[PDB]
């Protein structure tokens, strides 16, 4: 009883070029060069749930699934959703679905999209009469709290929404495997306070992940850190491929996080020895890191541009602070009508 | 019991020291009118502890009491409704590192004040979706401090507490059985807790001091007071009746009702004068000394009832929870035995 992907979609605001960022002083020459980012999607006034809802409408329309058959709505994100004590998943449900199933947030930092997929799968499988689930992501990474170029140097953060419709009934792709790996010993890498003590008091101040990474490594050790990160990634990869009865050579396209060149090279290209041309590198480098929606955006790009053929397998690769890793193997069954040739 | 029965195997809270209404009056946080309308006696307030800390502390109590091995914890879910202290950081992973020490998936679930029950819904699904799974840990934690939040006036009529709660859910066994759990959603009401047009897109970000009363008035003006009240009422009724019917029970069959830790005025309008039940049959006295624990009230309330021996074997408990959105969850829980951590 494998599940299906029935629809997917994105809403991306207009790109800002690396050239404009250089001219505005947001990016410097070394950072442009190390990341090799071409542009990043940047929202003027659209808010995260707004962008999530626009993406959901597209994904639902494409899926053909009726509102009455959406049994769950999960909205994932990693940054402030705009209003405290307010329900962004309810906005998404109101705007994009119009139905009355449960709607809630799921977060797992940059692995939020896949985390929601894990829980949505369980939800659909937990009762015989359930049909589809809507997963969305949305984030808006603006000043003063965040610097999309320098809060986490090496990765350039985008504004935008993504959505996927998961179904037990049918769809244009089959979810062949989905595996999540957890190394919570690394949780201290993304906060202040002692890595093996309680979190430091809250600031305030703009997000600065580099400062926390340096402190974590100083305490835990560089060798320990790198090895444990590599191990988690390896476990998710191998876990997902084995569960689908596949090897990396059987994968036609790999959906990777939208990190800069140097990070992807270290984590993936020079590690697994896969070619960048077989991945979503070119798409990601124009888009930026979409909170927890990268693997949805990248899969959506691959399918919509006809780069994936019936019977071909796609590997989704996602990671977030925590750390958590998810990999999934998806088999494309048919080219959907919204796709290009 | 039967296969697919779910049980509460453990629970616990971590509550920081109470600040009395008197202290709040003296300090200017509260005026005598709010004190009188809410009838609050005290609220749990943390000095230095952060939300995941309090969650992990509560989780340690709940896991120890449950006697469930870390290897048998198949999922960790952490619910909350306010800033967790560090952006792009994983509070659920902190809870996992500190309180569980294992490698199952750990994530956050949020549904505002209904978060604990939303996490319970997904925990239940996760456990039932695979034959081999055993237990799941659910935690809540929140720290409602200035300058971002005013626990007495950010949402007048409810006084917010700092603290953590936790519950261990199991397919294997426990001291209580989950007889039903039902969640209701009325998303037409989402605009009530935000700026922007209630039926248009949200207004730009507001990290600033939270002020719900302002957004609520705006909603009612556009949507209509009559519409607003009726839809809130209907959602609450659907969750209640759905949970009772699913359990084979009527309200008369319920020994204790776990209510949100709201102020007396809000509880009277939504529950006491509507359902015609007595405060003594609810967690009113506990809540009025505790305050609104983010999405964790029904866990703290159930924990209180079991821990103080108020609930007896064979008796049924009704959990009542609600959050902005709006979302409602009700659950019927049957106490099977008095656990060893309880008194009589």
């Amino acid at each position: 009883g494998d599940l299906y992907v029935a629809g997917c979609g994105v809403w991306l605001p207009p790109p800002v070029t690396t050239e404009q960022a250089l001219a505005a002083g947001h990016c410097d020459r070394r950072l442009a060069s190390s990341t090799r980012m071409l542009s990043v999607a940047v929202a003027d006034k659209e808010t995260p749930a707004e962008m999530a809802a626009l993406a959901a409408q597209t994904a639902l329309d494409r899926s053909g699934v009726a509102p009455a058959h959406v049994d769950l709505v999960l909205h994932a994100s990693l940054y402030f959703q705009g209003h405290h004590l307010w329900a962004p998943s309810s906005y998404v449900q109101r705007v994009a679905v119009g139905n009355r199933c449960p709607a809630m947030e799921v977060r797992q930092v940059s692995n939020g999209g896949m985390a929601a997929l894990e829980l949505a799968r369980a939800y659909l499988l937990a009762a015989p009469d359930r049909v589809a689930a809507l997963i969305t992501t949305g984030d808006r990474m603006h000043p003063p709290g965040f610097d999309r170029w320098s809060s986490d140097p090496g990765t350039v953060y985008a504004d935008g929404g993504t959505a996927l419709v998961l179904s037990r009934q049918g769809g244009f792709a089959r979810l062949r495997s989905l595996v999540t790996v957890s190394e919570p010993v690394l949780e201290g890498m993304h906060r202040g306070g002692h890595p093996f003590g309680p979190p430091s008091p809250e600031e305030q101040r703009a997000v600065d992940l580099d400062a926390h990474k340096r402190a974590y490594v100083a305490e835990a050790g560089s060798s320990f850190s790198v090895a444990r990160v590599s191990a988690g990634q390896e476990e998710a990869l191998t876990g997902a491929l084995e569960a689908a009865g596949a090897g990396l050579d059987d994968i036609s396209r790999v959906v990777l996080p939208h990190m800069g060149w140097r990070r992807l090279s270290a984590a993936y290209f020079n590690k697994w020895h896969i070619q960048p041309e077989r991945t979503t590198w070119e798409f990601g480098r124009r888009t930026g890191h979409l909170g927890g929606g990268d693997p949805i955006a990248g899969f959506d790009h691959l399918v919509g541009s006809g780069r994936l053929a019936p019977g071909e397998l796609c590997l989704l690769v996602s990671v977030g602070a925590g750390f958590s890793w998810s990999c999934a193997v998806v088999e494309l069954l048919e080219r959907p009508s919204w796709a290009a040739a």
